[PDB]
């Protein structure tokens, strides 16, 4: 009757957040956002996305980390797939692309987890955490996996982004604040036995 | 890239449900449960609850066996642990006082997976999937664990109860008919692998 996955959280003073160059998003609208996502369809199939968890702790009390877009949308550091590109290598290459450093030093991502799965049915924003009835051609697949940090770490963030770290009880029932993927993170971590180094 | 944990879902026909005497509740009312639960935390400190979750399918779409008391609450299947009682041994126990058979055959209960943990802070309604900030003392913490089923089995309900499969998107932010636990279901399974036999 131990059947949690153990997982090591280090201090939020154990991390530095450097700066660089801004990392400017592909549409620039949600119309255009729908628009390529459409185009792609067509032309390779689903979009397949992947997102990474990275926790830490202060004072023994878990922190997701977000990354704020100006003062507007809250974001899982991730993004999409090439066609037959494996999951994993695939969130390594995207959260080097983000938080990877100006220096040119290699982070290590230890990936380890699936901690869900999200499906949007139509070029709509509505997703959910199951194929709904009468669905055959899904136009998006997410992943989310949780990505185990070292003990310490120099992360550069673009200078158009705030790197944010919030406590679970904020996400917690905020769905309007964050959206129902990032507001359900609480009870998709609640399954990990957490150690507070 | 395959860290999905995979689960084989069998057909709701393949299963029995046959009859037994009434099942009754410990307590009468809202009221003498949480008199009892303030009763008990000071005799034995904080009450260790276990509760499974059973999944099948229909034409390969997932549902969860859910315990209706008359046409009132749903509940998982599970209870209030012993002192010193381990917590896969106590949800066998708990689960064939339930479901286990009027001919006293023995089921197979196979328990390998953790989809989560909650927290009562206070002698009240209220549950979390974290510890609250400021509390040291919790009144009740319940552990949730994933049931693999065998191909087919003979469940025996007590006859105060129906025993009834819900498909995922019923659940679905339906905390209003379910509450938090049971509604957030669908987000705590998104990381299986069902195979639909
Ligand atoms: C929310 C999206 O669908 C997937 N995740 C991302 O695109 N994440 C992201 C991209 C650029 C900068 C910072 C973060
Ligand atoms: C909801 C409770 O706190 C824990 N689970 C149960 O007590 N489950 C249960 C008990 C008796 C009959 C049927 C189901
Ligand atoms: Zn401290
Ligand atoms: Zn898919
Ligand atoms: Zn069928
Ligand atoms: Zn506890």
């Amino acid at each position: 009757s131990m059947l949690e996955r153990t997982i090591n959280l280090y201090p939020l003073t154990n991390y530095t957040f450097g700066t660089k160059e801004p990392l400017y998003e592909k549409d620039s609208s949600v119309a255009a956002r729908f628009q390529r996502m459409r185009e792609e369809f067509d032309k390779i199939g689903m979009r397949r996305t992947v997102e990474g968890v990275l926790i830490v702790h202060e004072h023994r009390l878990p922190h997701v980390l977000l990354l704020q877009l100006g003062t507007t949308f809250f974001k899982l550091p991730g993004g999409e797939l090439n066609p037959g590109e494996d999951e994993v290598e695939g969130l390594k290459r995207l959260m080097t692309e983000i938080l990877g450093r100006q220096d040119g030093v290699l982070q290590d991502w230890v990936i380890d987890d699936c901690i869900g799965n999200w499906w949007r049915p139509n070029f709509e924003p509505p997703q959910y955490p199951y194929i709904p009835a009468h669905i055959t051609k899904p136009k998006e697949h997410k992943k989310l996996f949780l990505v185990q940090l070292q003990e310490k770490a120099l992360f550069a963030v673009p200078k158009n982004y705030k790197l944010v770290a919030a406590p679970l009880f904020e996400l917690y029932d905020n769905a309007p604040g964050y959206g129902p993927i990032i507001s359900s993170l609480p009870q998709l971590l609640s399954r990990f036995n957490f150690i507070y180094n």
